[PDB]
């Protein structure tokens, strides 16, 4: 069946339903649930190996961070600069700034702004106070500038477990940790990443809807050279079935993560991420790993994600070869019309 | 204007019109005429340099061959084997046999058959006698097996001129000479070649209709892996404007060549070639040269033929990468639909 996130979990000590159906937004497509399992369960091990998602409930991956909140973070995080995205709507579509050059009819809806942790917390309190509508999303890699207590927290993460995950899966190296702190209601729309991700939930509840790589045809990513490379063009709240007809065949896997849970988001899987409505602020930390190196003699049949890799390369190379990304489309069309379609 | 081949030329000594409009087949598109010039004319030199076609009237390129006919050729050409194509219609669509593997729903309309020069001449006389409908086209590279008088003829060709053409244009090496002998009415449908061609007419008259490389979009070549790679899909006698809508925007350059004339067919230019109706058998010899080597830093904007080269490579590589040519189309579609179209 398509229950989706399933029946909401009961919090220990009878503290009530963690959340309820009405904090979820409404969408056109059906979904089946990502399995929640224990890291000891061999089924979870089997899933990570086959590059399918799984929610792990007992890793303790970021145990020391479960105590983080705004106040504790203000007090310890340091005086470094924190990237903070802004938006006039719940949807935070992201831009790659290095690509804004080559698409001029691209004024952004969501601006970046550097600031200090305290400033972010002020802007948030200011907004919350006045009862404004505007939304913010802090997203910042963890680097040297951070307080000693945070460095201690960080050191208390379950390295033993994750490093064994990296080693068993052949993955490359931890490339970064990203800290995400967001306001209730905020959405990160569907996109895919090229790295393996352990997505570690800390404060609050997020609804995570994933689509496998094989559903490329239904999600209609932006062109590789467009600033929104790797994002879906389809507006989940108002989908345009004339432009994106196969969006009507899309089927997601969904789940709700809370404090202590870790979502394996396999490489190239689409993910759409929402912080529950009226559920407070949310906090998450990612663990991004370069995926395993591509093997020597490619075995057929190919995996979907490899076909996705191929399409990407074709677009990149055609962009250089022609000396201008804007010409990629007309040439692709010229190549198929009346020939392959 | 679109006269096309222009007013038929008058043969010397008042022997009458070489040919007339009614030996030409009828087509949907308009054409303007390829200039006829003298090899001494600097305009002709300018045309070959800019890779545009030109008919040269006084090269003497194959002067010794102007005396060839079936009888003289039978008597001297040798006992080697001659490739001979057969067809139940005036159109000789060609197959690349090495590619027939990977498209099984491809029974051929025109079969190849090895035979000896005399056999060809018999089969032709047999057919002509009985008053049959079936058509033959001899097409065979000139190789070592040939008679001494033919080797003498061949040695009498104007090497001095052509070799200076090769040298001034930076072209690579003569790759071959192809001998074409055909029956009145025979058509070679539109296709392009990857080499530079001096097309040397010997006996009879052929109507040559060329389209520049930039008209790729209107001629709809077969897929690179299909046996008819490099041929147009569009049936010139009954064009399907639903499948091939831009064929309605096509504009050819045409001409009629006779004994003594040489048509420069530049690399990548489409050419459609017909032996005039009720005009007797025709004879031609090609001179194929590898084109100049591709320069070091590619200057923008690119030439049409370079874009054509690019499309070809994209298709070849996608074929290997995916391990199966039949998958090239679905992936290309997946790549554009809703993304670039
Ligand atoms: O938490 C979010 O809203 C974004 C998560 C995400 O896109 C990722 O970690 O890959
Ligand atoms: O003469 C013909 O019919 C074919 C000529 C041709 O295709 C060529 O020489 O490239
Ligand atoms: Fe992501
Ligand atoms: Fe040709």
């Amino acid at each position: 069946v398509a229950s989706g996130s399933g029946e909401p979990r009961e919090e220990a000590g009878a503290l009530g339903p963690a959340w309820d159906e009405s904090q979820l937004r409404s969408y056109s497509f059906p979904t089946r649930p990502i399995p929640r399992l224990s890291q000891s369960d061999p089924r979870a091990e089997e899933l990570i190996e086959n590059e399918e998602p799984v929610v792990l409930t007992d890793t303790n991956l970021v145990y020391p961070a479960l105590k983080w909140d705004l106040e504790y973070l203000q007090e310890n995080i340091g005086n470094g600069d924190f990237s903070v995205y802004s938006a006039s709507t719940h949807k935070f579509l992201y831009y790659d700034e290095k690509k804004m050059a080559n698409f001029q009819n691209f004024k952004p809806r969501s601006n970046r702004e550097e600031m200090k942790f305290h400033e972010f917390v002020e802007k948030l309190q200011d907004i919350q106070q006045r009862g404004g509508e505007e939304r913010l999303y802090l997203q910042q890699t963890l680097n040297d500038t951070v307080g000693r207590k945070i460095v201690m927290d960080f050191l208390g993460f379950n390295w033993n477990w994750i490093n064994k995950q990296q080693g068993k899966r052949g993955w490359g190296q931890l490339t970064s940790n990203l800290l995400l702190i967001g306001m209730e209601g905020n959405v990160t729309p569907a996109h895919y990443d090229e790295q393996q991700n352990f997505f570690a939930q800390i404060k609050g509840y997020k609804r995570c809807i994933l689509f496998p790589p094989d559903q490329f045809e239904c999600l209609y990513p932006y062109p590789v050279h467009h600033p929104c490379d790797r994002q879906s063009q389809v507006d989940f709240d108002n989908p345009d079935y004339e432009r994106f007809p196969n969006f009507q065949n899309v089927v997601g896997y969904e789940t709700v993560v809370g404090p202590g849970d870790v979502l394996y988001i396999p490489m190239y899987w689409w993910h759409h991420i929402e912080s529950l409505l009226n559920g407070g602020i949310t906090i998450t930390v990612n663990f991004w790993y370069k995926g395993a190196p591509t093997p020597k003699r490619i075995e057929y049949p190919l995996k979907a994600h490899q076909k996705v890799a191929i399409m990407r390369n074709i677009e990149k190379m055609l962009g250089e070869a022609l000396g201008n990304p804007q010409e990629v489309g007309p040439l692709l069309n010229t190549m198929i019309k009346g020939r392959y379609n």
